[PDB]
């Protein structure tokens, strides 16, 4: 694992995320349930919880974008980067965006959101890239099936946060 310079962290144990917007190609039920899903990976190795905010500033504010999106980091159609996510902190700190040139799916069929979104939200925690191949933090990922959080991951995530309270 890798943790980002300066270790930014967050100071608290309890986040709060928002959904802003949905993408034309799912059922927005779907993208609820892979971020929900997402978050748990997280939540299930650390005392970290979540709740949802529906207006207001969550910490991680998450979106679906194309090209120049508000930020100097404009997405860049289709394939390649498939979202991006910053480091813990305030503002625009924590937010996770996804490009929606690209077809986001609830299976392998496109790019899959769930493990894309887990990834990113990774980065919203403070972990950079992980040498290890098999982690969910390696640059390359992609059996639904058969995923499971690498101990790796699991290494990175606990030294920032702990191991979860009992
Ligand atoms: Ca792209
Ligand atoms: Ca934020
Ligand atoms: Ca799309
Ligand atoms: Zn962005
Ligand atoms: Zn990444």
């Amino acid at each position: 694992f890798r943790t980002f310079p300066g270790i930014p962290k967050w100071r608290k144990t309890h986040l709060t995320y928002r959904i802003v917007n949905y993408t034309p190609d799912l059922p927005k039920d779907a993208v609820d349930s892979a971020v929900e899903k997402a978050l748990k990976v997280w939540e299930e190795v650390t005392p970290l919880t979540f709740s949802r905010l529906y207006e207001g500033e969550a910490d991680i504010m998450i979106s679906f974008a194309v090209r120049e999106h508000g930020d100097f980091y404009p997405f860049d159609g289709p394939g390649n980067v498939l979202a991006h996510a910053y480091a813990p902190g305030p503002g625009i700190n924590g937010d996770a965006h996804f490009d929606d040139d690209e077809q986001w799916t609830k299976d392998t069929t496109g790019t899959n959101l769930f493990l894309v979104a887990a990834h990113e939200i990774g980065h919203s925690l403070g972990l950079f890239h992980s040498a290890n191949t098999e982690a969910l933090m390696y640059p390359l990922y992609h059996d639904l099936t058969r995923f499971r959080l690498s101990q790796d991951d699991i290494n990175g995530i606990q030294s920032l946060y702990g191991p979860p309270p009992d």
